[PDB]
């Protein structure tokens, strides 16, 4: 088992010019793959998601190339669905976005194609996003467990009327507006009830229509999509930093700067997760904001009482600089943390209480009491790259931590360590 011990970081400050945003990055990918023309993307994030989207792309017959540093691709669109037979078998990691998506977009036309990934993979649901592509003509096979992948996908999804449950993820829903342009009817995209992490869906149409397709959205319930479409390629394209990556460094000043600012993304993001700096303001930190650029700066660090449902993966942040926080902090209605990389709400609490936290878990919530002091721990990291980067945060204390698996930060952010190392200070 590989493992990675943190020193106890005396101050942070800097800058970080932060990677790529995988949210934008793999669907930008998908969509420059569907559309015509070639397009340009630069800042795409090298990740293993991203890996697994480009792997596919490639498997499919997609032609396209990449700078050194794998952060800049030229793609070559197909002008349409992508395809491919004989069951080939597409592996896709532990990546939802690269997942959810691709089992949506390859419904288009005829295929025979098979999504699979590791094993949490095959333990994410995936259910409501084959029901709803079913009710719109897709032949979809569950080769193992029902609601989960793998999926046998045959094609055959035309449009039509389509209900789809938005209350688990909203990557099915974003499934299913970036596929439905492209099908040869229309579709009326009927949200079952609930619709949890809305702003993914904001991300969603603003990526397609910079692809050269709009829809209508009727606040959220229901969207009109006219079928016969066609993407088309923007151009060159910048993909904006990742925001998600950005609230460890922001959380860092928080809790001990100093003034971190990350640059690539600004007050004009497309991604929620920038709302992850109000969250510090309202625990007690100066943010500053620009065009290119966020920065926060120490001020005092306040526990809070919030519903992080628009911020879920940030919000995994707050749940270890609580440890730094005065008083009880409690984050709620974020019940999907328990059906992603690692069921989060177990691992969160598990971990935070091995540093000395009393911790409360809730079925949809967490709720922190901080120690007088931490302690050291051997953090466990459930293949999951959040922990190992919330939990790099502990290292802001009098205490060192030893992170376990800490190259599982490579879903999202590769260079974390050397990033968070960057900005620490002895001084
Ligand atoms: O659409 C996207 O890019 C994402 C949506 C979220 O998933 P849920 O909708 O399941 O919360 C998020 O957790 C994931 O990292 C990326
Ligand atoms: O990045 C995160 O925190 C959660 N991601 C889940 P995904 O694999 O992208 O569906």
């Amino acid at each position: 088992m590989e493992s990675l011990t943190l020193q106890p970081i005396a101050r942070v400050d800097g800058t970080i010019n932060l990677p790529g945003s995988k949210s934008v990055s793999n669907r930008a990918l998908l969509l420059a793959a569907l559309a015509h023309g070639k397009t340009v993307l630069t800042n795409l994030l090298d990740s293993d998601d991203v890996r697994h989207m480009l792997n596919a792309l490639t498997a499919l017959g997609v032609s396209y190339t990449l700078s050194a540093d794998r952060t800049r691709c030229e793609i070559i669109g197909n002008g349409g669905p992508l395809h491919a037979e004989g069951a080939l078998e597409l592996f896709l990691g532990n990546a939802g976005i690269a997942m959810r998506p691709l089992a949506a977009a390859l419904c288009l036309g005829s295929n025979d194609i098979v999504l699979t990934g590791e094993p949490r993979m095959k333990e994410r649901p995936i259910g409501h996003l084959v029901d709803a592509l079913r009710l719109g003509g897709a032949k979809i096979t569950y080769l193992e467990q029902e609601n989960y992948p793998p999926l046998r996908l045959q094609g055959g999804f035309t449009g039509g009327n389509v209900d789809v449950d938005g209350s688990v993820s909203s990557q099915f829903l974003t499934a299913l507006l970036m596929t439905a342009p492209l099908a040869p009817e229309d579709t009326v995209i009927r949200i079952k009830g609930d619709l949890v992490s809305k702003p993914y869906i904001d991300i969603t149409l603003n990526l397609m229509k910079t692809f050269g397709v709009e829809i209508e959205n009727q606040h959220y319930q229901q969207f009109v999509v006219k079928g016969g479409q066609s993407y088309q390629s923007p151009g060159t394209y910048l993909v904006e930093g990742d925001a998600s990556s950005a609230s460890y460094f922001l959380a860092a000043a928080a809790i001990k700067g100093g003034t971190v600012k990350v640059t690539g993304i600004g007050r004009n993001s497309m991604q929620g997760d920038i709302r992850f700096a109000d969250v510090l303001e309202k625990m007690g930190a100066t943010i500053c904001w620009g065009d290119d650029y966020i920065s926060c700066t120490r001020g005092e660090l306040n526990a809070i009482d919030m519903d992080m449902n628009h911020i879920p993966d940030a919000a995994m942040t707050i749940a270890t600089a609580a440890l730094f926080a005065k008083g009880t902090t409690t984050l709620r209605n974020i019940y999907n943390w328990r059906v992603k990389e690692t069921d989060r709400l177990f691992a969160m609490a598990t971990e935070l209480r091995k540093v000395g936290a009393e911790v409360e878990e809730g079925h949809d919530y967490i709720r922190i009491t901080p120690p007088e002091k931490l302690n050291f721990a051997e953090i466990a990291t459930y293949n999951d790259h959040r922990m190992a980067m919330c939990f790099s945060l502990v290292a802001l204390s009098d205490t060192p931590v030893t992170i376990l698996d800490p190259k599982c930060t490579a879903k999202t952010f590769p260079d974390y360590f050397e990033q968070l190392a960057r900005i620490s200070q002895a001084a």
